[PDB]
């Protein structure tokens, strides 16, 4: 049967569908949070996206987590399905020399990708592809 | 015609019956007002707890406040939606600045959990809501 793009409260935004968290959280209880939903942490594969999101965040001061994490300065940044950071989308400025015993986490704040203690809270965005 | 379409355009929120759409433009109440008419929809209108827990929940990463359809000329008049219905019962109160007149009334903007009463023509976000294609 005919179905919505992305559910109630979610935004859609070309193929996919955002949820802004109500809360600060750590990262891996907004991870566990996205996945309750059938969704992942957040994943900029584009300038476009991030773009998008920035809109989206209108001009809030906040941090957001996306779903952009590391166990140390030894291993590449990754995405939650294990694919790498594409070059030229942004930098990731803050806490990039340090390990931290739950790992490193990037969140975006004012527009700009930090590093940070992955238990350190922050709000967060949830993403999934949108039902087209 | 005759086909399957979204409830919502893209980049606004479908809850219930009803689409929103949370500008960051930052304009005085009226032509905020104005803005909302263009896209064939008006300023928030909370007839429930279930909208106004919808809107706090939606709005909790917004640092920044957020017009809403409610005004009064000054505070010996009651606080009033755009349709003219009045502000109903065990929804919410009004803080702020509800003893001072400004010259273009007062309207109440939304921010931190809760309502706050402000000179119209200073310059804020608003929520836009029209009905859901259902």
């Amino acid at each position: 049967n005919c179905s919505a793009p992305c559910p109630q409260d979610w935004i859609w935004h070309g193929e996919n569908c955002y949820l802004f968290s109500s809360g600060s959280f750590n990262w891996e209880k907004s991870q566990e949070k996205c996945l309750s939903l059938d969704a992942k942490l957040l994943k900029i594969n584009s300038t476009a996206d991030l773009d998008f999101i920035q809109q989206a965040i209108s001009y809030s001061s906040f941090p957001f987590w996306m779903g952009l994490s590391r166990r140390n300065p030894s291993y590449p940044w990754l995405w939650e399905d294990g694919s790498p950071l594409m070059p030229h989308l942004f930098r990731v400025r803050g806490a990039v020399s340090q390990t931290y015993p739950s790992g490193t986490c990037a969140y975006i704040q004012r527009g700009a990708v930090y590093a940070e203690n992955c238990i350190l809270a922050a709000f967060s965005i949830c993403q999934k592809k949108a039902n087209l």
